[PDB]
Formats: C-alpha cells, structure tokens, sequence
C-alpha cells in the first residue's frame, strides 16, 4: 500500500488546527499502527460522531522526527450518512 | 448525495458472481439503506474478515425493479490491514 503521506492540508481545517502538515507521513491513529490510507480510514470510522481527541502520530519528511497530534473531535461528522473521513479532516493524500 | 451506481464490475469478481452489474443503483447493504458510496463503505467495513453473505439490494437502471444479491464472503479480506472494500468486490463506483 502507498505510504500515507499528507499531500495538502486545507486552511483552518481540523488537521491544520492540530498541526498536521503536507509532507508528514502517518504512522499511527488512536494508538494503532497504520501503513496506508485504507487502514487510516478504518481507524477514523471508529470515531464517527464522537467528541474528544483523535491521536495522529506522524513523521516528518526525510527525518526520524516523530510527533503526536491531537485532532479535535466535536460531534465529528455526527448525523452524516455519507461521510468522507479523511477529507473531512482537511487532508488530501499525496498521490503522485 | 450522488446516488451509488455501479460503474463497472470486473469479470469473475465477487460482485459479478453475485449478479451485480454496471448501471445498477444500490439501495441497501445488509438491510440498511444507502444513498451514497461513502455510506456503502461504512456497511462493508462491518463485514471485514467474515464469512457468509453480504446482502446488496439494487434497482435496475431506468426501472423500478429491485433485486437482492447475495455476495459470497469467504474470509473476505481477512487480516488485511489496508482493505479497499468496494474495489475488492470488483466494483468501480460510477462518477458523474
């Protein structure tokens, strides 16, 4: 699976407000390892409608510097029948 | 919401073997109504790794004939960390 690298982050999005950035590679979501956007999505689905924090561990491009970001969930996608979890965070996967 | 219409079905896929066809509109998955491919995906995720039948109710293109198709699950995507549920059935969603 394509490694899960952020291609862009929408201004003022949940991801931006949490300090996620283009070029970061996701390594874990809510404490469980991820190695592709499909696995990311499975972790995101588990939190639909919830409030609290979504923990996203990432690594900077080209370094071993890891950081953990707390994305704010406030009834996140509550009531949505057709949610797009990754896009709703403001994240566009890098897909060259 | 963009109604969930099948764009293509790969030959010999799980969807093909169950009688699903391009042009059919999904109405329900495992008994629950769907109105877009994102909601379809939420229903598919619930069955990952399972065996039995995935019930897919569709409407024929241009008609009101509804039919229920039993897609065969045999350890479907068991263990896979990065599953693509819709694609794994052989289906490409139709895009406007």
């Amino acid at each position: 699976s394509v490694r899960p690298v952020i291609g862009s982050v929408a201004p003022e999005s949940l991801a931006a407000q949490a300090g996620l950035e283009a070029g970061q590679e996701l390594l874990a979501v809510d404490g469980e390892p991820v190695t592709g956007w499909n696995g990311v999505n499975l972790q995101l689905v588990r939190r639909l409608g919830e409030s609290g924090t979504l923990e996203v561990r990432v690594q900077e491009k080209g370094s071993n510097v890891d950081s953990t970001h707390q994305v704010r969930l406030d009834g996140w996608l509550k009531g949505e029948d057709n949610p797009d979890p990754i896009a709703s965070l403001g994240i566009r996967p890098w897909r060259p």
